């Protein structure tokens, strides 16, 4: 694949929260989507802009002990310090004993690994997560891309009963990343839309047995993908998502899906 | 694919409980099953005979806003009130884009999202919840079907220490249907028998690699089944299944899969 | 495969209020000794309850009939200084009469007491009454070595907290970890620098396998897979944490190295 590189910064936000963000000033919660295929290598300028010390760990790409962003492999960084972490990913492949080797391809996510404890349960915490995407060549591209995060009991660290709305067209091909953190297990669920447990959230074919749901158990550290046909067989509307533990939907971890009609209205909403 | 009509009744039950029926006074907790081949839609005629608002959302099948059930897509029902729902399921086909459309095929679940909250934590905690089965041409069909459901510490709102049994013959093609509702985890076992985590429960052939599980992590609202062949290379006794989870099983969450030789005698059990 | 198999096990208290299983007197493990077996295998277990309890031995997965269920229920307990013969039996996948496809004893499993403490066992898995049960199918590839990683409550291994087991492995080995859960809570199982399946062997067979590539899995009480890693692969030697991922257990030192070692025999930052 192609080699790429950019600039990544852990800056302090207002209400003591912790953002990740690709520009000084523009650091989100969750952090920038991190999209990658398979063979492709990602050099990250990592700027820690906090007076405590900060590092960024990806799950399931290929690193180094250098670029774990563990205190125990040396790889976080001092306070205003600059460290440059390294991501490869590879393709599938026959390994030469027979045995196949699984690509790099999947839905993953980023976190600090040193605020607050040697875990980055603080950072964790405070906001210091956003999604990966490595792609396989043929992978379908959506739309759009929408990043759904359970973290403790929040979703995206927004004050809860206020869960952020998602926009969208009947047809259009939508993507969602939803990541889990923090203590607590949780279960994922959307109104008038169903996805395949596998890889890519879609049956590769008529011989993928992957079970269908429309609901999954997530703990800390999870994360899986998937695209829907927004509106597919169903119409335009309001389609909640929620989590489905029945005091966690209660208390607010509720969302919509605003799947508008070609005229751009919406029914009874 | 056809269209059906049926008649579900929410009730106030005994003890302060609330279920699905398909009759006046018949209601059930679980609620009854609904099976359906991919392609059918069912029209189901609702009436909620109760003095509280009551709905019926479904997981897995399609519907319209207006079968949500929901407050929010004002597809609820008044007290004494009826509503006619309407869920359709599809086959799997190929997209015009050349990607796989899924299919509605699998183990699913109807639940109650109004009564106790704008979720219907309290129809549910009550009693609102039943299974939906959603067939695909060839789907192999079995003998009997036999519902559990995790909800909150209890099994299909039983008392503790008082979980449902089932009966059936060595040989038996046994379904299970597994829904989990409310607050709390849980690990679904069974002794003596075992499932593949895919769709139908059964491999499909050698060349299905989906792990071969006895026991499998369940939260509010997941839904699966499987198909075994009661007491298959283990013979004939008091298959317990229980939640995992040790102080769960420890209050009771226990059951028996109670598999009768031919001759319809058990090995001696307590 | 195909083979009878002949052990005697003992179940045994050990220091600071626990109990093992063992191959001998005196040589109790928590885990208890790893048993592996082919698909066709019998394996007749000579056990002896050396305790002051009653104590018995129930395995997940495998084949056996309720007189090896282990169970109050079946009456296959153990009394006190007691000895009981137990019969695994396992199973090849095959086409059935039905021409449905008969899953195989095949995946990662475990063997744990039902009767200490509780008629569930939650005494005797607290106290470290559990081991690792591996069924290998006829051309599974085999590791360079075997690791077993147990969550049993918020310990790992029934070890002291923050002092998790180590494992060591040179670049290249083919390394095979089984990892199974107890008790009473959820956690999620992560490694950092490696990457398994979720599917019966925890490796893709092939470009035809949609199984979903992950570094962390939610498990719960009695859950067990397994899984192969070339340790290094794409990522080079080092100091390789495993941690539950539940941020609390993490803290609390849940936690341990996969140390991947250099050809000549160095660990880069150690
Ligand atoms: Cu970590
Ligand atoms: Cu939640
Ligand atoms: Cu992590
Ligand atoms: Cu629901
Ligand atoms: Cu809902
Ligand atoms: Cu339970
Ligand atoms: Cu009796
Ligand atoms: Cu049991
Ligand atoms: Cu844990
Ligand atoms: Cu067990």
């Amino acid at each position: 694949g192609e080699v790429r590189r950019i600039k990544l910064y852990a800056e302090r936000l207002a209400d003591g929260q912790m953002g990740y963000g690709l520009e000084k000033g523009r650091a989100t919660i969750p952090g920038p989507l991190i999209e990658l295929n398979e063979g492709d290598t990602l050099h990250i300028e990592f700027e820690n802009t906090m007076d405590v010390r900060a590092s960024l760990h990806v799950h399931g790409l290929d690193y180094e002990v250098s670029s774990d962003g563990t205190t125990l492999n040396k790889s976080d960084v001092e306070p205003g310090g600059t460290r440059t972490y390294t991501w490869r990913t590879h393709a599938p492949g026959r390994r030469s004993d027979g045995t196949w080797r699984a690509g790099s391809a999947g839905y993953w996510h980023y976190h600090d690994h040193v605020v607050g404890t040697e875990h980055g349960t603080g950072g964790i915490r405070k906001g210091l997560y956003g999604p990966v995407i490595v792609r396989r060549k043929g992978d379908v591209l959506p739309d759009a891309t929408h990043t759904i995060v359970f973290n403790d009991m929040l979703i995206n660290n927004r004050p809860a009963h206020s869960g952020p709305n998602f926009e969208a067209t009947v047809g259009d091909r939508v993507e969602f990343v939803m990541i889990t953190h923090g203590e607590y297990y949780h279960t994922f669920h959307m109104h008038g839309h169903r996805w395949a447990d596998n890889r890519t959230g879609m049956l590769t074919g008529p011989d993928d047995p992957s079970q269908v749901v429309d609901n999954k158990i997530v703990g800390p550290a999870d994360s899986f993908g998937f695209q829907v046909i927004a509106g597919e067989g169903v119409g335009a509307g309001a389609w909640m998502y929620h989590c489905h533990v029945q005091s966690h939907s209660d208390m607010g971890v509720v969302g919509l899906f605003l799947v508008k009609k070609t005229d751009g209205t919406i029914p009874g909403y």
